[PDB]
C-alpha cells in the first residue's frame, strides 16, 4: 500500500567538494578560528535506523570531549534513549575516547585537514 520512490543515491561530502576545495575550506576556517575543530558529521552509508543529521560541516570548541559530543549529535538527531548510536572516527568508536576533540583531530584528522566522523546504530559493519 505504500510505494518506493527509488531516489538518487546519498551522497557524501567528499564527493560533494573537491580535495582542493575542502584543503581551502580548512585553511580559511583554522586561520579564523584557531580554537575551533572543523569536523565533518555523516550517517554510515548503510544506516537503516538513524535519521539523517540537518547539517554536515561543524565548528566545534577544541575543548569539547567525545562524551560531550555524543550527546550534542544525539540531541541534533532528536534520538529517545531506547536509540542506539555510535560515533566512529577511521574504523573504531568514539565512546571512550578521554582526550577532548583537539587531541582527536591531532591523530586522525584527514590530509584535508577535517576531522570525518561516522554514526551509525552498531559499531561495526
Amino acid at each position: 500500500e505504500f510505494v518506493e520512490i527509488g531516489g538518487p543515491s546519498e551522497k557524501t561530502f567528499k564527493q560533494r567538494r573537491t580535495f582542493e576545495q575542502r584543503v581551502e575550506d580548512v585553511r580559511l576556517i583554522r586561520e579564523q578560528h584557531p580554537t575551533k575543530i572543523p569536523v565533518i558529521i555523516e550517517r554510515y552509508k548503510g544506516e537503516k535506523q538513524l535519521p539523517v543529521l540537518d547539517k554536515t560541516k561543524f565548528l566545534v570548541p577544541d575543548h569539547v570531549n567525545m562524551s560531550e559530543l555524543i550527546k550534542i549529535i544525539r540531541r541534533r538527531l532528536q534520538l529517545n534513549a531506547n536509540q542506539a548510536f555510535f560515533l566512529l572516527v577511521n574504523g573504531h568508536s568514539m565512546v571512550s575516547v578521554s582526550t577532548p576533540i583537539s587531541e582527536v583531530y591531532e591523530s586522525e584528522k584527514d590530509e584535508d585537514g577535517f576531522l570525518y566522523m561516522v554514526y551509525a546504530s552498531q559499531e561495526t559493519f
